């Protein structure tokens, strides 16, 4: 009586069928760029895994993003780097333009195409319902791209949208979680950022797939439509489901928990409490109200599904009525 297993409803043989070097990252060899093409211009940030510069490549003076990592180990540099060579020229896929050695950490560095981003804390308050439905539609292009690449993004949020408004220009970043689907292999949990782990991960069901990152879109959409960014805050993993819970409920919870025959950590016994079904109407306020609409609403329910099997694809997602007008307006006679 362990779990019962799972496998992707689509896209789910995909590696199975291309050759071992597409997904096998571990051979792969790296072809190095020349680190004295760039200098560092500004720093944007730092992380557990990197710090991150806009730079400048000096033969050319076109800016660019330097991620350069802190030291870990060449495999899973391999499979972060493998995977954006793959997507690379995919819809909404940040470009890896070189790959080079940092002069002074010894590490690899990974230089980006530069997006002329506006932060989501800012931006997100000045999106309007078209901007919504537009941008939604923006990732999943990536997404389905990336899925049908056999690779889950598994670290979809807000801060891995960049967002060049003014253009109407997206890009999925941060691939640096990303892995390869093989049906049937237990993959770890810990992945995502906490706000945006599908119950999969927080129930510890490690036979998951590409629909994960569908639970985490959803998470942002419900961020956009009703204004409140993250939508569910846990404190931790655990309250991170409760807080899930006490929307969803907790009747189709332990359906979910009963189909897969997962036990629940012990630990989730006191706190998981017993919740009713919410509408997603509760959610709308007056300061909300013209982002949402019966097809929002309507698209986010079908996102927001415990069990990973009932959610939308990327490509399912595309064709829900609530993009019927930005489907419209890219339609380009070019």
């Amino acid at each position: 009586s362990g779990p019962v297993p799972s496998r992707a409803r689509v896209y789910t043989d995909v590696n199975t069928h291309r050759p071992r070097e597409y997904w096998d990252y571990e051979s792969h060899v790296v072809e190095w760029g020349n680190q004295d093409d760039y200098q560092l211009v500004r720093k944007l940030g730092r992380g557990k895994y990197s710090e991150v510069f806009e730079a400048i490549n000096i033969t050319n003076n076109e800016k660019v993003v330097v991620k350069i990592l802190k030291p870990v180990k060449k495999k899973k540099i391999k499979r972060e780097i493998k995977i954006l060579e793959n997507l690379r020229g995919g819809p909404n896929i940040i470009t890896l333009a070189d790959i080079v050695k940092d002069p002074v950490s010894r590490t690899p560095a990974l230089v980006f195409e530069h997006v002329n981003n506006t932060d989501f804390k800012q931006l997100y308050q000045t999106l309007t319902d078209y901007d919504i439905r537009f941008y939604m539609y923006e990732i999943l292009k990536a997404l389905d791209y990336c899925h049908s690449m056999g690779i889950m993004h598994r670290d979809v949020k807000p801060h891995n949208v960049m967002i060049d408004h003014e253009h109407r220009k997206l890009r999925l970043i941060d691939w640096g979680l990303a892995e390869f689907y093989h049906p049937g292999q237990e993959y770890n949990v810990r992945v995502a950022s906490r706000y945006f782990k599908g119950p999969e991960l927080l129930v510890d069901y490690q036979m998951y797939d590409y629909s994960l990152d569908m639970w985490s879109l959803g998470c942002m959409l419900a961020s956009m439509i009703f204004r409140k960014e993250p939508f569910f805050h846990g404190h931790d993993n655990y309250d991170q489901l409760v807080r899930i819970a006490k929307v969803l409920g907790t009747e189709d919870l332990y359906d979910y928990i009963d189909k897969y025959n997962i036990e629940l950590d012990p630990r989730f016994n006191d706190i998981l409490g017993r919740h009713s079904r919410k509408r997603w109407e509760r959610f709308v306020h007056s300061e909300n109200q013209h982002l949402v609409s019966p097809e929002a609403l309507d698209f986010l329910d079908k996102l927001l599904r415990y069990d990973h099997q009932s959610r939308l694809t990327a490509r399912e997602a595309m064709e829900h009525p609530y993009f019927y007008t930005v489907v419209k307006d890219q339609a380009r006679m070019g």
